[PDB]
DNA sequence: TTTTT
DNA sequence: TTTTT
């Protein structure tokens, strides 16, 4: 396989810059004298989880409705407080570091287009109105978000701008999804409660829009005395962390488009994606696009166009389709977050299921700290805390284990994923947790995963567990799955099914 | 005949009062706001059938040099109810709607505009008009519930299909407190009304009503402004009010009733004392039918309350009218938070109980043959007038759910057919609340009869056979004097 | 019913 | 906890 730490993408920094230039050139708006800018005044572009220049409608609209743009990112102190119910760190060190890399790359890429990124630490509803006043901005453009916390910030910013006068308007633009909200065959209040019904409808009745093309010249900015430093984690009360084993994701749009190139074109792996996507070990088994999608470093419309080109130039098969099937799951949970609102975060979930659930700290800590006694579980939980990533197969398994085998309040698992995952997204995280916990609005199915069966089918040689739990390396297949207590450790709970 | 027009003003008195109200609130001139070169716009009316305090109308006017107002008679409005298939719009509300449209056209014409009336789906009508007239924009008020928001989607996509350029602009209205001014996003709306009320009263201001110029013209050149469709064309047999309150449709009549209730009769200052009554126009504002169609707005009502508090009296009753309008806002915002759970058997909380849909039981409730005078008189008033007292609505809801054990949506859908003031937010909001399937309650029929109809005058008015009887037997008559009871009382 | 003893 | 045995 290779026992080195695996950079994602694995491209050299010079390969990344070359691919980035070619990609930006391929999708560039071939000049635009037709767009009228003169006399349109100053605008502020407020970045959140859309840290890219490519295929960015908020940026396009800001540019087309102004003569001067002030791009701004606010490091919101609330991002580094604690989680809602159980008070874990709101943002763990690994995602914190990924965010900083995203910001460094965004500033660099904006500079290539005649702009810069203003960085400030503080609450957007305090920073943005002050900037709008100082620079005389007519508008603040930003992407629309869906969940409670984010929409509350939108309200506070809008009310803040109002409080300094009329004129300055907050303009929120839909983004994030492969299928556009406005193009759906239903309002989101009537979103089907079954995914298959949603997928069939959009596939039959909708089209995917082309990527928005962005000009190579986006300047000028206003005259700014201090563009601000990239913040450091220590200032935010977070101890920096470096990956010591496994995958080391690299933040930013440049690296993100680099990974699309790497996975699709250089390694030619898209043609077998459906075959390998239930793997757990290494970068090759799946796209690994999720951290870049969560921060908006890349966009699904861009990915879809790359898939289209791959299908023309190389091959179209069930694997080239399945990547889109999975991006449609991302769309679904995004839209479902609007339909469900805060019931997405409640114990009973969307259908308000009753009864039970332990919050035993000792049990939870054994799951969190990879000390359950089941190698399959512990390896996954160790991968998570070490790298900020876990395989899709692993996420499903550790969810079932915590809910069903341990009997724990599922929100303890969801909030720990919120702390740890580079790709943390409230819609996808709480969506999949409620789905896996059996508290979604989807019809009743008892989705119990057998740990022994999962180990045999998806880690048949014990390669995955041996990688993360190196004391198991010397053992053959069967002991890797079931090592026994002295070699490994005690089991904290019995298994509900598939032998105790 | 014992028929009471609401308001009790002649058509000419209504005109006089409306003129004075329009002039009081008129925007004094406005050459300042420039219009020239701004092109054609379409104003799409739905349940906002007024000129006063209309932000959709003002924005359409300020962003254009020419305005085409349109109302579409949507055929889906005259199909059937969702679960139990009663008429989607009953004859009495249908008649009220047509009167509102005639008045709106009149009031728009007096401002140099007109009203284009077409029968059909907005998503088919509006894009065609946009294209033919070269409209840059279609302005309309934003709605909150599934059916209305689906029409918004279909119109938007229909405009995209003719081309880019033509944009649908949806404006928040309807409420006393503005959505954008709330101290929380609607996803975090308090599940208890009292917390909502205390929050908005402490942290929000009520905006001044939007003032409208007296001259709004011109319109485009239009060949046929369209006739008002008859109820018979739409598959509804006309119905007249044969007894009780006869509400008069339109903004003019609505502003007339505000004048009548507040100023002519001076009743606002006792509103809280009288509001649990059931007989006659005097006991409450009776604003609801005009509010439901948007013939009047709560910001205008608040401005009239302020003036009354200055020119007449301020006390607990003058406040209480605002308290109740805040309930209207709450259910509107709750419709967004709850979505379609507002219409489901289990409600927002998804309660799992057991509920009969027995057709025989439901019909004795519907047709005022329960054998309980208080219940039957209220149900008769509803079917005869399209209105029922607030006190009555609470009682008949309690009776249907708890004494008869019926699926509450049967009663909610019957209200949807009959009520002049039908509003999905307020109706299904109040039914879920009353049925105990709300976000956060039994009525004793005998107690209610004694406390809110002591002399039996209400039941006697609607139930002719009780009129001869003394109050003792008006409360509890019996089989021979009235009829048998279809179910016993739970308590 | 995406992925599930 | 609008009105509530
Ligand atoms: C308990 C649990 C929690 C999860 N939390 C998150 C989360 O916080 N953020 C997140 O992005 N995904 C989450 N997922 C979904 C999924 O596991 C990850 O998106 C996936 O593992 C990322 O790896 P990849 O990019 O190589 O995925 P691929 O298999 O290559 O899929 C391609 C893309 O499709 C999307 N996708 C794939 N599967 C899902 C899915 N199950 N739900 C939604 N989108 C999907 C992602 O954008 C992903 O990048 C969660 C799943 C579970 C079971
Ligand atoms: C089962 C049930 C169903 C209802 N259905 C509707 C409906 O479809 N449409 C509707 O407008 N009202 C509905 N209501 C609320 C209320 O009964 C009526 O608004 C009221 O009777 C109208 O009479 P009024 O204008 O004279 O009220 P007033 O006592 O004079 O109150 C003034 C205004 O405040 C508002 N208001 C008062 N009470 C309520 C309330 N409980 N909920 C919301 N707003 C209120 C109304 O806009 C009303 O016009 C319902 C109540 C119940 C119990
Ligand atoms: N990025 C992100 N955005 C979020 O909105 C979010 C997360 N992450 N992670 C988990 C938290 C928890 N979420 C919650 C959980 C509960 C309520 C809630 O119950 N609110 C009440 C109203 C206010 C109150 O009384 O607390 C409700 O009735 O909905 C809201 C948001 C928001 N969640
Ligand atoms: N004016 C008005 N507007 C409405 O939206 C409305 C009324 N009146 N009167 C009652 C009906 C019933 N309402 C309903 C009831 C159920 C769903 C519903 O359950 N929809 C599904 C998705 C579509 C489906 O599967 O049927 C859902 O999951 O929410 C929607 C609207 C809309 N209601
Ligand atoms: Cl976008
Ligand atoms: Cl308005
Ligand atoms: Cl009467």
């Amino acid at each position: 396989m290779n026992d080195h730490i695996h950079r994602v993408p694995a491209l050299t920094e010079e390969e990344i810059d070359s691919v980035a230039i070619k990609t930006f050139e391929r999708y560039a708006l071939p000049s635009s004298s037709s767009v009228k800018r003169k006399g349109k005044g100053v605008t502020i572009l407020w970045f959140r989880n859309d840290l890219r220049v490519l295929d960015n409608d908020a940026l396009y609209k800001a540019w087309s409705s102004s003569d001067t743009i002030l791009p701004v990112y606010c490091l919101d102190p609330r991002l580094f407080h604690t989680t809602h119910f159980f008070n874990f760190p709101k943002t763990g060190a690994l995602r914190g570091g990924f965010l900083m890399e995203c910001l460094v790359d965004l500033r660099k890429n904006l500079m290539k287009r005649g702009l810069n990124l203003l960085i400030r630490s503080g609450k957007p509803e305090e920073i943005l109105p002050s900037l709008a006043k100082d620079f005389g901005a007519r508008t603040v453009f930003a992407h629309k978000e869906t969940c409670s916390e984010e929409v509350d910030v939108e309200r506070l910013v809008n009310q803040g701008l109002k409080r300094v006068g009329n004129s300055t308007k907050l303009e929120l633009i839909w983004g994030s999804t492969m299928y556009h909200k406005d193009d759906l065959p239903f309002d989101v209040f009537d979103l089907p409660d079954v995914y298959t019904q949603f997928r069939k409808s959009v596939e039959a009745k909708c089209s995917i829009r082309s990527s928005t093309r962005i000009p190579l010249s986006l300047g000028p900015t206003p005259s700014v005395d201090d563009w601000g430093d990239v913040p450091t984690l220590e200032k935010l009360g977070v101890e920096p962390q470096e990956v010591t084993r496994g995958m080391r994701f690299v933040g930013g749009e440049s690296a993100g488009v680099g990974r699309v190139f790497e996975y699709f074109w250089k390694k030619d792996l898209l043609k077998v994606y459906k075959e390998t996507r239930n793997g757990m070990l290494g970068p090759d088994y799946s796209t690994k696009f999720s951290p870049w999608l969560a921060f908006g470093c890349i966009s699904p419309r861009f990915i879809y166009e790359e898939v289209q080109r791959y299908e023309k130039e190389r091959v179209a098969n069930n694997s080239t389709y399945w990547v889109l099937f999975e991006l449609i799951w991302r769309d679904y949970f995004r839209f479902l977050s609007i339909k469900c609102g805060n019931s997405l975060f409640h114990l009973g979930g969307p259908r308000n299921v009753q009864g039970k659930w332990s919050q035993d700290q000792k049990l939870f800590e054994s799951w969190r700290d990879a000390k359950t006694g089941y190698p399959l579980i512990d390896a996954n939980m160790k991968e998570l805390s070490t790298t900020g990533f876990m395989s899709n197969r692993g996420r499903q398994i550790v969810c079932s284990f915590l809910v069903r085998d341990m009997g724990l309040d599922w929100r303890m698992g969801a909030e720990w994923f919120e702390t740890c995952l580079l790709d943390y997204d409230p819609c996808s995280n709480y969506g999949n947790w409620t789905y896996g916990a059996g508290v979604g609005n989807d019809p009743r199915e008892d989705r119990y995963f057998s740990i022994p069966k999962q180990a045999q089918n998806y880690d048949p040689e014990g390669e995955y567990v041996a990688f993360w739990l190196q004391q198991l390396r010397r053992l053959p297949k069967e002991k890797r799955h079931w090592p026994g207590r002295l070699m490994y450790m005690d089991t904290v709970v019995p298994l509900k099914h598939g032998n105790g």
